[PDB]
This record gives structure tokens, sequence and C-alpha cells, in this order.
């Protein structure tokens, strides 16, 4: 799969349940950050569930529900959950996918090449049913939930109004917290940007480099 | 293509000449990192190619080089490089690649479902000629390079030094910039993480959750 | 696709926003000339541009709107565009075509062997959708639009009035500015073309050869 | 067929014998025009005849070789060229191809839709035997054989001095008879445009837009 | 194809016009005899031209109507026909077909293994539709048209009166012009040859070879 | 299978015993005319190989060896040969094929559609193992031998002399028993067709109708 | 997989390590129980596995190593069979198979329609590599290794001896602890079996069921 | 064909006349046990016979009906009845299926590799048609049909109240006649195991491992 | 399989024993009469069986080794012999075929439509191999062994004597015990039948039809 291709229809098997995806998600209107980790008791893995369940509320702010993966079953999941409750007291409240098989991994590029398990896997999805961003880090390296925060807040920004987010928002090097404007893409699209700038009420580095403060 | 299966052997026109990939990095011994975007005069592309020129030494000193694509021409590939030196004083040193049909976009799945261009792909390349990473962010989200930085600095450790990197290394909320000892996948295996536990030569949570010092 | 083939039904991104080939101007019951050139900034391709400009009224004129075609953005179509503004004081006003993958361009047999872009063609199509005519030139030599100019009018002519055009028409070193009567086919053709001659309402060179004034 | 392509190997029957295409000319350093008319005994193609056989020296001098080709059979091939000595007071001394089937022209696409004939299709083939242009006329428009002239002085003087030639070359609106230079497609070519022009080898309009006399 | 097969629907270009085999002639309740020559502008062929012409009227008048049919375009044609004319004192008025590519050629066999022109074929088709006899002569050998006369006499009576021809009939060495009956293919029909040669009313050499007067 | 293919290599069940076509004939340095009936103890048949036992030793003369075919068995064959001695004093000595399941029929084209038995097919095949010339009768239409006979003859003098035989050669209209020269057709073979006339070493019409006394 | 079939060279990932089936057991000349459980941390396969490691020494002392399989991964295996030895108070040392993908279950057969995990299966492999008996129990019915320990006693014998085991030996209700003489199938084995009992030493009902002590 | 699959609709031929199988037993709302046997009159065969015959009650006491297979036929299956009647005094009173040729015998996988007769199968299949549980014991190996019964009648108990049976079971080395409670899934599933356990009325080792009597 | 046609090689399970065909009877220098019967204890069938012991002796003195064959086991075979013995005081001592799975029934077309066993076939295999007469018999009717002995002497006789046998050989109506030679097939054959007749060496109907004494 690719982004912007609709989240395949898929029944998966998980600590809540057994959920419809991404149905379960976009009937309630709700974005998800499917996330996966390599296995179960595995150390990186676990720093990083510890990360998500210090975030998990921050993105459930923002209309995104995170929900974790890997080839384990569910019965390894729970008995590693409560580990973490044991042993860095923390309590795990987000589904966490049983996919015995790898069949969910594979369908979306999980799983390396020559590895029977995933790696570390980030898929964004809107209320569409879109995948929105993918992310593919190895299992050597965890990742940094911020800046996947970072990522989808600027994700529903764009949605919702209708803006591109530079790079490093909310604090690029040349515009600060400033928002960018799809740049023109006709004639009558130039002339019409040349407005704004000589007119009010855009800040502009040439017609097709335009910005704003929110 | 997908990670840990080895970057295609293909030819490529760019902005400092023809070559081939992995082959023109690799006999250096060097890793690069590929990194698309959308469009040439486009703003977010733009924000990201200050963004990265004002990193490249950073890479460099990694022994790690930048490489760029868009499905654009190299005649408007120069031309947006000079618009970036008129307009913000900047000057690209890193090649780019002239995706002229986006066959190469393609083949590493940088087209997303329905467009015509790429969006913003990142492939972390190694001497060995390996895809690391991978990570794609859509049109409307600018990267952050520094979180690419922080991946390619803990996968020269890992390459390196036979370890994992936790969640937001090196800042975790665990163990801050200690390293991690890959998981026990035997039993004999497990046997000796408690040995290296007994007085000796690690850190613990349990024997799968090993860690040391740099 | 060949001559007298009806021109593919294709949804094209230009410069006047995306419009619908060949009912945006087969509805206005217009003829176009669709032509490509390799890249936006090469010179050659700027001449050309030029030369289509400053004889663009005349095509117009006739019910004929010219639109370009190029494997580049439509980004760089527009500083392209903006370039031949401030440098050979020309506005360019006529659409062109951003085949970001060259697709059309496949579909219609502009790229040569081993490239990636298309060279210089030129396609004719009446307000009926029929190509009626098609033009390959390489990149390394420019077109003379006087001779595209001087297909048009005699097509027109020959759907208007029902005749053909001879060589070099209408400077023909034979008959002049004279138009060529479509050959006898039949027996019957036959005897008509040769009662006309002895009054005549033609002069003929023989049965099959007939001629007259406009 | 597209331009650049191998001119197809084929045995092909003409008023001069059988022969090898494109070996024949080849073989003897020289490049060759292959075009095609409707029918034996038409008008149009008629005037054509007189127009490149007085035309005919003209080609040969540059090196180039005129051949037609038409879906008849050399019979009536001969009985027309005769007709031409007898009625024009023209002697037509190229060879011209029988293609009986109509094979060779569907193989090249002249062909119309529909169509059971060839219509008036031009192919430039050099001594490497490669198609260096291709022109397609319906059989309602002859062609002007001056362009062709013009077309074919100036494929042999770009591979001649690796060079461009401008629209409506040697009389260009910009230029007159001056021949571009291909565009830099690297930064280092364009520091080399941006060199030879401050010492006077070239004139500019820009980097990628050079030009000089012979 | 092959005797007693429908000859296939198919809309061809003649010195009459086109025209919608076999219709044209079946709806006015005729047969007709088609016939192949290799070319226009060739001696036998001509010598069978008009051979034709003087048994033209002879084959109408059974109400069998010849056309021929070779590969040449149809303003070939006529200037063949026009030759014949002036130079044999004949006036050709069968319709001839242009067979521009030889399809209907192949498909009815007429063109000789790895020639590209046809043979000197002959097919008869009744007023049904239906091929009732073939001749495949080759370029080098001339037809006898008496022959196909005698051949298209007998199928007529044949057709007429349910009966059979003997060998080189009228003028058969054991029975003269007398017709042959339709032997006896069954044991109740052997009965009732056996009582017709007893009545007298039927000669017989044996019950089925029977035959008598018209 | 078509005039001018080789004839298809094959085992056949003969009056004289097994033999193999067309290696018996040709190894022997001789032609042979296949000819097929539709079966034994039918009268147009039977009347058809009285006329050719007669004409037998005509063949032979000319080095050509008539064998014929059928759809029946051997025995049956033997019995009408017999029958055909008893009552017309006249004795077979060609062989005859047993085609007993038609296949070599069915190959050859030998059965009308819908039918299940030969109709009087004739296929001249020479030394070469070519098929040379075809012809089709039906079943009520006898053949007239002494056509096949001119056709033979005629086949053999054009091999042997490189000539062709006009329309009802030897009694042509035109040119009694003359024969033809084989079309000029190329300009230089024009021109030597122009001088044997006026050097008098050739009569003709034109430089492509020439013909000569034997 | 069934019956009589040798076992299918696989690269597994165990408790113990990568090793290779059947060889790493058929090149040391031992048989072995593959045996399927549901998952890890599930209460009924932990009975199973307790039950397999009181009776190992048994298997082991027969020349029989066991081998579990899961459809889960390693870690959680290690961390398992740690909490069978915390809770149980005995140290798993049989190797088990963390079959990731499901894999080597596919082809063995061990997954349930509508299902992604393994049932409760044995497959008991001879030190040839040859399946000698395959059982397939659900989920939700633990086995009973004494039954297995009873079958693969058998199967020792019947190798080692050539002789076959009645119902429930060594307790056959009929013939008790007595084994059996593989019935005759050829007349003459009839009559040696006949001969050998009553004067002679073996007993049966019929010729062809016989049985006798160890 | 795997537990848990349906058990496919076919007709038998058996001694109780000819049925249909699943429908047969589970339209009278029983289980039915399908059983291979290798041959009639052979002696293990046998001893399972009269084995099976002993206890056919007992599985009838369960609305189980039990069903023999072998590939001979009905005829000598009645004798070898007859004979077991004779020798053995024992009535079979349970019908047995004459698989001719093996067909539902291949289907269900009973014949091993390399072989043309059943080995020792055991299928077994509730009132709904599913297969419950699979058995494969090779020709030297008879069953012991004690197990079956423990089987059964788990398998009874397991569907007929909603519980999970132990290893051994009513024998079991832990919990002797306590029944399981299928591990918690969810977490949710997990609560109530816990709030359960510490009000007696649940009796556990740990969240998932829970047993309770009758 | 049809008459002509080598038997194919096949292994068989006999009461023999194990033999290869037809190998085991032709490396022995004789033929074999092969015939199936539906099954074993059946009347028909055992009549049958009767009838061709008593006959073997005269069957075997030819040369001629008869074979059974029904889809019963070899032990129901050698219980159904045993019964034949004690019942009909007859001891069968040809092999017969225990054809498990009616693999050899298939490719003989022994087994008739719809059934799932053979019926009464017979086939008569020589020497060399060759299967010369086949006979298909319903279940419903026996075959009258005499029939196939008349049938084997004949062919035994015809191979030996170079001839072949009337009908109701040795009581034929017309010439009784006398045999017939093969019907000339060949007019020279035909010439030396009715040399050896008028000598004195041959009996007569006609040529074809020739007889003499043993």
């Amino acid at each position: 799969v690719v982004i912007g291709e609709k989240f395949p229809e898929v029944e998966v098997k998980t600590t809540h349940g057994v959920i419809k995806l991404p149905d379960y998600f976009t009937k309630q209107g709700k974005w998800f950050i499917l996330f996966s980790h390599p296995a179960d008791f595995t150390p990186v893995s676990t720093t990083e569930f510890y990360g998500m369940q210090k975030r998990v509320e921050e993105f459930r702010k923002l209309g995104v529900e995170p929900i974790g993966l890997s080839v384990d079953q569910v019965f390894s999941h729970i008995k590693w959950i409560e580990w973490i409750k044991d042993n860095l007291s923390v309590e795990i409240d987000f589904p966490v996918i049983a996919d015995d098989r790898g069949e969910l991994a594979e369908k979306l590029g999980m799983i390396p090449s020559g590895a029977t398990i995933t790696a570390r896997a980030v898929f964004v999805v809107d209320d569409k049913g879109i995948i929105r961003a993918i992310v593919y880090y190895p299992a050597e390296v965890g990742r940094d939930w911020d800046e996947i925060l970072r990522l989808v807040k600027a994700l529903k920004i764009s949605t919702e109004k209708g803006v591109a987010l530079p790079h490093k928002w909310p604090n690029n090097e040349l515009i600060g917290d400033k928002v960018i404007v799809p740049p023109a893409s006709t004639i009558e699209e130039k002339k019409q940007r040349e407005e704004a700038k000589a007119k009010g009420e855009i800040e502009s580095y040439d017609w097709w480099f335009s910005y704003k403060k929110l």
C-alpha cells in the first residue's frame, strides 16, 4: 500500500476484542495511529509503549486513537501489558492487535526482507479511511512519538484549514509558526495571489511561496 | 520495496551528472539519505531544501550523503536551485535527481494513490546498500530533518556497535542515553544475560530488557 | 495513434486549470494544435514559444487554438512563462500541459526510444475531434510555425470546400494557388470530369488531374 | 515507431530493383528520405513528385537520397513515371517502392484510420540508419518539400557540429542564422556557460540559452 | 474457403464505385464470377482481359456477371482500361476490384505462398451466394475463358434440371451431350433406376450410371 | 493450402501399393497430377476415368504422372476399375489413393463444407514438389481433361524457357501461339525491352507487353 | 501432508536455536515427536506441556525427541517456560518452535478453517525422516501422552520386528500382549501360515489371522 | 481436510444401504464417528472391530454413531462381518462403507504415500456436520478405542456446556476431574476472571488458567 | 486403449504375488487372457470362475495364460478362492489381480457408466504385448468361455500361419474349417491371386475372396 490509498477493510483480533478496521474508528468519526512493534517482551518496544502511554491522551485529545500491532497472540500481549504495570507502573489503555500470522503486517509492508516478524511501522488514517502518512523504522531503532505528534497536529490542521505546514512547523527557521498556502497552479492563480500580497493580507517570497499566521 | 531489502540497481539523471545507485555512494563506503519532494518551485519543498542545506555538513560528518528527488526535469531543478540562491541566499551543494518519468518513484512507492508526482519520501541507505529505514510524509506536511538526523546517528551506532536504541534516544524517559542489548532469542542466551547482570556488565529490568552505557 | 483516429478522451492538468480533451475545444467548434517540446528552460523550445506566441492570433482567427506540452510540472511552466515576459517582452497566453509523467506523451508517440521526455510533436485536431495531421521533429531541430500555418489553412479549406491542395499550395510551381479536385475514382466520375473539362468548369492535365480557381 | 529508433531491416521491391533498407543507403554512408503518397495517377501526389524531382540534386548533394512509397505495384509506378515524362517534361530518377499489400506502410504507421492506402508520410533516416524525424500529412494536403530541405539541412548540421537549431532557423526571429548550444544539465556545466560567456566564446540570454555562429 | 461454402459478406472498391458482395449480384438473382489477376499493366492479364470482354455478353446472357480483382488501386485500373481501349480497340465494362492491401485476396487464398499479389484465381458464385467452383492458376499461365463458360453452363443446367454433367460435356466420349442422373444412393433408389430403364425412360450402363438427353 | 506451397509430406494407401508423396514422384524428377473424385461407382467420376486413362500417355509423355483419389477403400478401387475394363473395354493403369478417412482430402481443401467426401479437385505438383496450380470442380460438374493438358503443357514450357503463356495459349486471339516475356519491373529492364524492339529481337505492344515466337 | 510421507525440509527458529528438520534428529539416529499447541500462556496447553516434561525421559529413553510448536514468538516461549518453572516447579528442557507466521503449521495442516493458530497436533517421525502417524486434536481437548507413548512403543517394535500391533496392545481383549504376523497376501503365504500352526510354532483364528508371543 | 471444516456432502454405499453423510446422522441431531481400516480379513483390523462392537453402546449412549470404511466392497464386507460372528460371537450393528475406489478415502486423506488402501483413520463429526478431530494411525499399529472415548466425551461436554478439558482428563496431574475455562482474551475478560476468583466460584493459577467442578 | 494397442506397463497386486505387466508373461514367450469380474462373492462371477478353471489347461496348451481382475482386495480374493474349493471342489490356480482402487480398471475402460466397479471385461494379449481382441460384457450376463477359446485359437493360428479365419470358424457355413487368405490390396496382388488359382493352390469366390486347407 501507499499514502492516499484507502486503509484496507480488514477484521483483526485485539486486546480490546475483535474489531472491524478501518470501520471501527471511522463510523465514530475518528482518526487512528496504527503502529507496529517487532515482538512482546522486547526492550525497545517496551520503551516505546511507555512513551505512547504517556502520550495517549494528547493524541486522543486531537481525535486520533492509538493502536499497537505485533505478530504475537493476544495472550502474550496481555501478559506483556501486565508486566508494564508491574515494573514501570503504567496501565496500557489503547487496543493492541494480535496479527497471529502476519497477514495484516504483510498486506501493509510492515515486515522486512528475510524477516518473519514486523519492524517499527506507523500508519496514520483520517476519518475518510485514507492512509495519510506512513513511517518505517527498523527493529534496532525506536521512534520519537513527539515527532509523530507534530506530524498529526499538522495533518489535522492541514485538513481543517486547507493549508500546508512548512519544514519543522511550528518552528520553521524562515516563517516561524506561520502556515503556507498551497501554491498557485494556474495563470489565473498567480494573478490572484499577486493581489493579496500587493493588496492585504498575505506574506510572499514569490507567487508560489505565500504565507500567513493562523 | 521494503526495509532490509537491497536498494535497486538503477541509473539516474541528477544535477551533478549521471550516476549509478547505490554504487555511486557505496563504492566510496558511504551511506546516503535519499529524499523526494513533490515539485520544484513549491513552498514547503523549499523550506525543506533550505532545512537540508543547513544540515548538509552534519550528515556528511557521519559519512551519510543526502540526495534529492522530484519528478521534475533537471532544467527547472537548477532554476529552482537558483531561486533558492537569489531569494534565500542559501546554496544547495547536494545532488538532486531528475526523475522525469517517475519510474524510480513508482519502484520506490513514493507516488501516492491517484497523484502524478511524488510526495515526501525518505530512504536511509547504508554502505552495503541496504534500505535501513523508509519515511513517507504527504505533501501537506514538511518533515523535520533533525528527526532524520537522530535516526541516522542511531543507525550508525546500531551497525557499528551491535546494540539497539530506545524511544526518543538519547533522551529516554526511563534510561536516558543508555543503549539496549538485543533480547535473548534462546535458552542459552538467557542464561548469559543473567551472567552479564550477575554483578557483571549490564543493568536490567529482566533478562530480555538489558541495557548498558556507551 | 495514427492520422484520422479520434483524439483520445483525456483530462489534462494545464496553466489555465484542468480541462477535458478534446471536448474543451470541440464544444466551441474549435480546432486545436497540440505541440510538445522537450523541457521548460531550454533555448530552442523557448525560441519556438516566442514564435508561436507572436503567431497566435492567426491560428485563433481561423478557429484553431494552440496548446503546448512538456514533461515538466505546471509550476515550472509558469516560471518559464514569467522568464519569457521579463526577457523576451512577450506574454504567453496559450495554455500549456504538465504531462508530469508523460502518459499523454506516451499515448501519442511523442517520446523517442531511449528518452524520458517529449520531442517536438505536433497534432492538428479538428472540431470533429479527428486528428488531421501529425509531425515528429527531434529535440535538435526546432520547427517553423508558418508551415503549420500553411497546413491548417489548407486543412480548413479542404474541409470547407471539399478540394485538395497541391504541393506547396498556394505557391505551387505548376498550378499556382489553384485547388485540386479529388481524383475521379469510377468510370462515371471519369465521364463527369471529362464533361466539365471540354465545357469546361475545370481545367485538367488528365481525367484524374482536375484543378480550378477557388 | 517513434523518432530515434532503428529503421526496420526490410527487403523492398522498387523501380530500381529489390533492395534492403536501411542497409542499401547506410552502406554507402548515405542518409535517405522515405516519403509516401496515397496513389499513382493522383494529382496532389503528382505535383509532389514534380516538386521532389526539381529538388533532387539538392538532397543528393547533402548526401541524402529520396525514395518514394505507395500501395501500388511497380508496373503502375512506371506508367505513372512515364506519364510525368510525357506530360510535365520531368524525368523521375529516384527509386520508388511498391508496397503491394501495405505491409511496410503499416509497420511505419502510414495508413490513416479506416484507410487501406498510405497518406503523406515522411521519414528522414541517417547513415547510422536511425529514424531522425517523421511527418504525417493526410491525402488532402500536399507537403512543402522546402521545409523538408530546411529540416534535413539542419539535421546534418546538428549531427555535424553538436548544436541545436532554433525555430525557423536559419531565419530565426531572435538570433537569425546562429546555432544554439545544447543546454547545460549539470551544476558544473552551468559554471562553464557562465565562464565561456565572460570569455566571449558565446552569447547568452541566460546559462541554458547560449548561442553562436558556426 | 472451400466449394459449397457461402461467399463472405464484404464491402469492396471497384471501377463501378463501392459495392457489397455477394449481395450486389444476389439481390438481382444473378450469379457472378470473380477472377483475380496479378497486376495491371501486365501482358498475360491483358490477354485474359481482352478474352473476357469478347465473352462478356455470353456470360451475361446466362445471368452470370463477371467482375475482376487485383491488388492494384482503382486509379491504376482505369488507366490500364484506357490503355486497353486505346491499344486493343476493346471497351472494358465489367467492374474490377481494387483490393488495395489484398485483404480479400488473402481470405480467398488467392495469394501464392510468399508472393504479395494475387494469382489467376477464379470463383463462381450462384444466386444464393454460394461458391460453386474454384480455380487457381499461377501468374505464368493464362486461363481459357471457354472452359469457364463450359463449366458455368453445366452449373446452370445442373442446378436447373437437378442433374450431373459428364466429362468434357456436352462433348463427352461415351455419351456426347447427354446428361447424367445423380447415382442411386439407397436400396429403394437402386430399385427405381432399374424400373425407369425397364420402361425405357432412361439409358444406363448400370443402376448407378444413368443418363439421357435433356 | 495454396499455390506455390510445398506439397505436404504424406504416406498414402494406393492401388499400386503404399507410397510416399511428393517424395515418390519428385525423387524421380517427375511432376504429378493429383485428382479427386467423390466416389467409386458414380457416373461422372467414371466418365472422368475413361477420359484420363485415354490421355494417360500424354501426361506421362510430358513426364507428369496422373494419380487419383477418392475417400473410398482400395478394395472398392479395384472392383470399380475391374468394372470399367469389363464394361468400357478400358484398363486403368494409374495409381489411386484410398484416402480412407479423407484426411489428405481435408488437409488439401478437397471436401466441400457440409460434405464428407471429396469434390473434383486437381493439383499439379512439379518435380520440386511445389503445388503449381489448383482446381476445384463440384461433384455435379465433370472436368474437361483437355484443359488440364493445356495447363500442364503451359506450366512446363514456362519452367524450361522462363516465359509466360497468354490467354488460351496456344490459340490466343492477339498473338496465337507466341509466348510472353515477363514484364519489365525496373526502369533498366524497361530500357532492355525497348532495345529488344527496334533491334527486332522481340515484338511488343508496350515496354511491358512483349512477346516472341518460341 | 499424509502418513508415510517423508518429513519436509525446514529451517525452524527454536528455544534452543535455529535447526534443520528433520535432519537435526535424523542425522543423530533419533526419532522425534512434533506437537502443536494453540498458544503460549494458555491453560490446557500448559497441562500438556507439564505432562510432556514428566514424560520427557520415557520418550528419550526410546530414542524419540519431543519438539513442540506454537504460532507466537520465541521471546514469549522463554517467558512462558519461565512461568511454568515458577508456578509449576518444573524446568522445560525440550525445544519449542516459534513458527512466527504459522508457515510450517499450514504446510503440515495444523490450522482449523476460520482460524489463525494451531490446534493440538502430533506428528511422529522416524529416524529415516518418515511421518508414521498424525494426530489432530482440537484446542478444547488436551491430549493424553500415554496414548502417544503407547503409539511410539508399538512403532519402534513394528519397525524393529516386522509385526503389527493389535487393538489396545499390550492389553488386547482377545490375544493379550501378543503381536500380529502380517496377513498372507499370496496363495503361497496362505500355505505357509497354515503349516506352522498346530504342527508349528504359532497360533491363528484363520490363515490370515496369526499371532505369537514376543 | 483439517479440523473445523464442514464434512463434505456425500453419498456412500455401506452394509445398511446407500446413505447421505453427514446428513443421515446430523439430521437426527446425532454425532458420528467415521473410521478407516486397511482391509477386510486383516488381523489388527479385526481386533479393532471386535473392540469396537464391544464399546458401541457407550458411543450410542452419547448419541455418537460409529461408522466403518475400507476400500473393500459391500459383498466381502458382509462375509467378513459373518466371519466375525462365526469365529468371535459378536454381531456387528454399525454400518461400514464400501469405498470401492478409495474415493472418499483420498478426499479425507486416509491413504498413505505410495499406497492404494486406507490406514487407520478416525473422523469425529458433531451433529452440525463439523469435523471435530482427526486421527491417522498406521496399519501396523492398532488404535486404542478407549482414548477415542475420552476424546468424544470431552468433546460432548465442551460443546454441551462451554468449557475446555485438560490433559489426561478426567485424571489430570494438576486438577484431576476439573474442567477449564477458555483463557481470557480481552482486557475486560482478564478483569472478570480476577473478580470471579476472589469470589471462590472460580479456582485459579493465574488469570488465564482457571478451573472448577462440573 | 483400443485393439492393436500395446498393453500398459503396469505393476499389479495379485494372488500370485506382485508382477509386472505385460513383461512377466511376454518375458516368457506367452500370451495372456486378462478378464475382469465385478466383485468377489458374486454368483455369476463364480459360475464363470468355475468354467474358466475347468478350461485353464486348454488356454495354457496353446500358450495362453488366464488372469483375473476385480476391484476387491487380495485378501477377499484368497477367502473367495478358498470358498470355491470348499464349495464346488475346484482349485483356482490362475493368478488374480486385486485392483484395489480400480486404477487399471479405468486405464482399460473396464468400469461401466456411473459405476464404481468393473463388469465382464476380456483382453487377449499376444507374446508381443499387443491387445488383440476385447470383450465388454455387462454385470448382468456371463461370458461363454469356449467362444474365447474359439477366438484365441483363431487368433493364434492366424498369427502363426499368415492367414485369417471366417465367421464361426471352424464351422463356417460356406467354407467349414478352411482358412482365408488376406485380401489382395494392390493390382499386382490381384494379379498374383488369379495365378495361384488356375494353378490350383487357391480356391476362390472372387479375386479378393481366396481360401484353402490348413
